[PDB]
């Protein structure tokens, strides 16, 4: 469903 | 900034 | 068989 | 340090 593997682009919100 | 990397968790929205 | 998506972990090689 | 984040691209080995 949808497409391509999960939601957004990275993991998690911000960098560090 | 924030917690981890980018916005989300993977890549596009959904599977496929 | 393939596992997740992609190889190893986050995008790119370090932090920067 | 280096480029981008992490050491490799999205997560896991291939693609499942
Ligand atoms: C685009 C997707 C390609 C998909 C096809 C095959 C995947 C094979 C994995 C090879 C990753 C290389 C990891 C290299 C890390 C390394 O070179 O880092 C240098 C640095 O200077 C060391 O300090």
């Amino acid at each position: 469903v949808g497409a391509x593997a999960x939601v957004x682009w990275x993991w998690x919100w911000x960098w560090x």
